[PDB]
């Protein structure tokens, strides 16, 4: 699975999940470019939330036609016949028809209600926002998947001939055990939705026994309790990076390993571990990444870099459109 | 500074500094080896542990001659002259004459003894014994430098055309703020020691204020604390690992930092961190490291890898060396 092949294969996928993706930020230009280019590939039907006189001209702007695929919802129009659904949403938590519509007027929570109303089949956004502006109305609305009581991340890392998974390297700043092990099974699922065999090494500073303390025995509940509740999956615990990804490391350190030697999928045991791996890997071996994906939201949901290119919108559209499929 | 350019700065080094580095395993085949080695080149005088008989023996077996340079001691011989100064230095932990006797019959101790006597100027161990064999007599009875509460280690990363220094991915496996900003001013030290402009990164999954949470605070602390002691020193954090190599990243989110961009020291927030980094970069880059080096202990010791080459022991002399010059 070479960089140029594992594109293609979201591409494939995409297609045949054949979902419709909203777009809060639908005037935005990387995104209008982004959106043509996924409905002409067959990617997702992209639905652009804005005015559709201002988003054809972003559109001609650009060089782009918004023909079939493209579906342009005006905000004014529609915003009222939402209120009464956000209302019921909340009600509980004290939510009035006034606050209700002041909180439709940022397109996000429009697209949510959109997305709960199952009008649409993901949500994409944060070219031109904060992570937390896409991903709190969700999280409030739409929740947790079944199995999960969190939202994670994973990173897909495309070496030159395969393709590895990193998580959590952007949300969980501190998982506890079991956290950690919800983790690691929404990582191995998110792999093998996207073609990559689950292979998942739980990482710490210690390989098996070779380190203690609070920190190596984390790791070591999270292996067991994800492995108590999917014997199905290859998991193994604690493991240094090292004896994860080297057979010799791994005949020396933990030959009983059914991962070491040949992980696939790495879950970090800390924000702070995953992140500086993840950022340290992109430099040195110079590899290619795309992320991060979100996972475990009841529906599909993925925030943009605001300093994404149209390409990393193009197949975040396609990565949410294939979450959509595998749920 | 390229690898080969920075392992014959060392061997420079360690001619200038001219200091007796004791090596308890002094029958063992890889050290008897890399201590002629050190004799010849002039890198360091090898006082080594163990029966003559024996030693000369494992020298003769791998076409090795011990001339100037190289010290053979009998621990048999000279292992009582010592009792009398252990129970003196433990008295009032409940040293007494036949436990300080049972203790000498470990030459770690008793290379330790001859430290602490000024008869050597470091101590190297560790080919065929644990780090905590290596570690605990020293800290027992050297004691960390003035200055120190806590001993930590770097590793020194050889890039093609510069050399880094990463810490603490060893040793501590949870430092606290305090600790932090010592374990950032001792890999400073060390770097400047051995001709590297320290310029530290303390490194955290948030750039500045990009990312909140207490794993973030403990770093920023940590800095302040750190430029407090320390105000010629050029630290900055918290930064991300491409924040603190990349100058691009480095003029988009910190302008304004004196080290982002061009680190040279990198920090890391815990030993999670540290060493999973430390291994991915050294698969990632296929680059070569040296180390562990030990810090902050009042007179250099440093331990080996069991699986340690002959010439990662000649080098690991060099440092030792290196380091009671610095001293
Ligand atoms: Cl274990
Ligand atoms: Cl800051
Ligand atoms: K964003
Ligand atoms: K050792
Ligand atoms: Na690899
Ligand atoms: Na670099």
């Amino acid at each position: 699975l070479s960089p140029p092949a594992f594109r293609y294969q979201l591409t494939e996928l995409a297609r045949k999940a054949g979902k419709r993706i909203v777009l809060p930020e639908g005037d935005e230009p990387r995104t209008v470019k982004a959106a043509a280019i996924c409905a002409e590939r067959g990617i997702a039907t992209c639905v652009l939330l804005g005015n559709p006189a201002e988003i054809n001209r972003v559109a001609a702007s650009q060089g782009v036609e918004l023909g079939a695929g493209i579906e342009i919802v005006d905000p004014e129009v529609v915003r009222e016949s939402y209120v009464g659904r956000l209302v019921e949403l909340r009600k509980n938590k004290g939510m009035t028809e006034t606050v209700a519509r002041e909180q439709l007027e940022d397109n996000v929570v429009l697209g949510t209600l959109m997305l709960e109303q199952d009008e649409v089949d993901g949500l994409v956004s944060g070219a031109v926002h904060t992570t937390a502006n896409t991903i709190r109305p969700p999280l409030q609305l739409i929740k947790t998947a079944p199995g999960s009581s969190l939202v994670s991340s994973v990173f897909f890392m495309l070496l030159p001939e395969q393709v590895y998974v990193y998580g959590d390297c952007a949300i969980n700043p501190d998982p506890t055990a079991e956290q950690l092990a919800e983790i690691a099974i929404q990582s191995a699922d998110s792999a093998a939705a996207f073609g990559i065999e689950p292979r998942v090494a739980m990482l710490s500073y210690s390989t098996g026994t070779s380190g203690a303390g609070s920190d190596v025995e984390k790791v070591r509940e999270a292996t067991r309790l994800a492995q108590e509740k999917r014997p199905d999956l290859m998991i193994d615990g604690p493991l240094q990076y090292d004896a994860a990804v080297m057979a010799d490391v791994a005949k020396s350190k933990a030959p009983n390993s059914p991962v070491a030697g040949r992980a696939t999928v790495f879950i970090f045991p800390d924000l702070n571990t995953g992140n500086t791996t993840y950022k340290a890997v992109q430099r040195s071996a110079d590899l290619i990444s795309i992320g991060p994906m979100l996972q475990g939201m009841r529906k599909p949901v993925n925030d943009l870099s605001r300093g994404a290119l149209v390409d990393d919108i193009v197949y975040t559209i396609a990565l949410t459109a294939i979450q959509s499929a595998q749920q």
